[PDB]
């Protein structure tokens, strides 16, 4: 024949990608997360994304509250609308979660639907239009555009992208986040 095919087991880390995700939300001050010391941070025989939720629910991460400009941007997410109205209140949607909630961590679908895939929002700035994405499946941290990051929201809260086992996706922050009011002289 010519044709040589070995049978062996297949491990995507797509799996892997909600503990690391985890870490970023708990984690403060560029340390990792001090409860970290089960088969949670295991590569092999770990704990797939579509297991994690009671997980989730006892290192107090939870989804987002319900919110105003939380609904208005579901709408037009699920409108398959992109203009300069649906941008400002994406900017100040991501803005206020970031500021008063932390990072936030995304569970989404794969594109094409394969596997589920969690990365974290973990800054804004509106003087260049850039979210900054932790990605565990990327090489490192990447400032990525506001249309680049509507499409990831997309796959998460766009019935066309959905199904059963999606219900784990969505927003999510580290409940114990309390922001730091700085005050300034002048």
């Amino acid at each position: 024949q010519g044709q040589i095919i070995h049978h062996r087991n297949f491990q995507s880390l797509y799996n892997n990608s909600w503990v690391c995700s985890l870490n970023v939300i708990k984690s403060r001050d560029g340390n990792n997360y001090s409860a970290l010391e089960q088969a949670f941070n295991n590569i092999l025989e770990g704990i797939d994304i579509i297991e994690c939720e009671n997980l989730l629910k006892e290192m107090n991460v939870q989804k987002i509250p319900e919110s105003s400009l939380f609904t208005n941007i579901k709408e037009a997410l699920q409108a398959e609308v992109f203009n300069s109205t649906v941008e400002d209140n994406f900017e100040s949607f991501i803005s206020y979660e970031l500021q008063n909630h932390g990072p936030l961590m995304l569970i989404r679908p794969s594109l094409g639907s394969e596997c589920l895939h969690a990365e974290c929002i973990v800054g804004y700035d509106s003087e260049v239009k850039k979210v900054l994405i932790y990605d565990s499946m990327n090489t490192s941290p990447e400032w990525q555009s506001n249309i680049d990051v509507y499409d990831k929201l997309t796959l998460a809260f766009n019935d066309k992208y959905k199904n059963e086992d999606c219900s784990i996706c969505g927003l999510y922050y580290d409940g114990v986040y309390e922001p730091k009011l700085e005050h300034h002289h002048h």
